[PDB]
């Protein structure tokens, strides 16, 4: 069982903090991140949230998934996983600007859908992936996982900025956003300034990110692929087995 026995988890340095929680670097059996619910005493919905969160993660196990090692109810609340070495994948675009080879960013795509696939195949829909939650595993290794605390409009499927509008499908959008900041190096939408008219504007089809932004050693079938998972109409969107053999066939050129 994952339950971890009480007084064995040591939190050290806090290294997140917001409403859903904090997270901590904490010892247990070596590093370990451990998510908190800052409450001593929490509410029945708080308390389901954990179990529901708990029972998502002692679902997976795979290389691309960010690992799940055990939660603890005493003295709190706490999800327990392994620690990662570098940054998030929009750490090394957006800020850091990591300047990869093509090969390598096609690496990054090929391993993102790897994960995705197992997930969707596992029947978890994410709900929010992104290149925060993409976590690139000792400069080499795709951790999909859920680091946030709390949103993040540049992801979300037309239908999703609408409106439950969450499916296989509307992952399949956010990871074609993944792609585009793979290929440009940059957010969509980077020359409006304005959230809600971003919301709205995604929202009625009027705006969409800009693929001619994508690099020149961008493979056509990779261009191809993008658009696919941009479609508007959520039913047009290929889904992850598909994804995943477009990506493994352009590999091999
Ligand atoms: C350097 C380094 O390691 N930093 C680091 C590690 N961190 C780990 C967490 C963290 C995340 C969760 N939950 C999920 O990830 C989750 C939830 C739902 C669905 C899925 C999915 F499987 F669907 F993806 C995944 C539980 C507990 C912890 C400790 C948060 C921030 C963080 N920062």
């Amino acid at each position: 069982d994952w339950e971890i026995p009480d007084g064995q988890i040591t939190v050290g340095q806090r290294i997140g903090s917001g409403s859903f929680g904090t997270v901590y670097k904490g010892k247990w059996h070596g590093d370990v991140a451990v998510k908190m619910l800052n409450v001593t005493a929490p509410t029945p919905q708080q308390l389901q949230a954990f179990k529901n969160e708990v029972g998502v993660l002692r679902k997976t196990r795979h290389v691309n998934i960010l690992l799940f090692m055990g939660y603890s109810t005493k003295p709190q609340l706490a999800i327990v996983t392994q620690w990662c070495e570098g940054s998030s994948l929009y750490h090394h675009l957006h800020i850091i600007e990591t300047k990869f080879e093509m090969i390598k960013l096609i690496d990054i795509a090929r391993q993102t859908a790897q994960g995705m696939d197992y997930l969707h195949a596992k029947s978890i829909i994410h709900r929010d992936l992104k290149s925060n939650n993409i976590f690139l595993h000792e400069d080499l290794t795709v951790k999909i996982g859920d680091f946030g605390l709390a949103g993040s409009i540049l992801w979300m499927a037309p239908e999703v900025i609408r409106m439950n509008p969450y499916s296989f499908q509307s992952d399949v959008y956010a990871f074609g956003i993944v792609l585009y900041e793979l290929m440009t190096g940059q957010l969509p939408y980077s020359n409006i300034n304005n959230r809600d008219q971003i919301i709205f504007m995604v929202g009625r089809g009027y705006l969409s990110p800009d693929l001619s932004k994508v690099r020149s050693n961008c493979p056509k079938a990779m261009k191809r692929l993008m658009a696919e998972c941009l479609k508007k109409k959520r039913d047009e969107r290929p889904l992850f087995p598909q994804i995943l053999a477009s990506i493994e066939l352009l590999a091999r050129s």
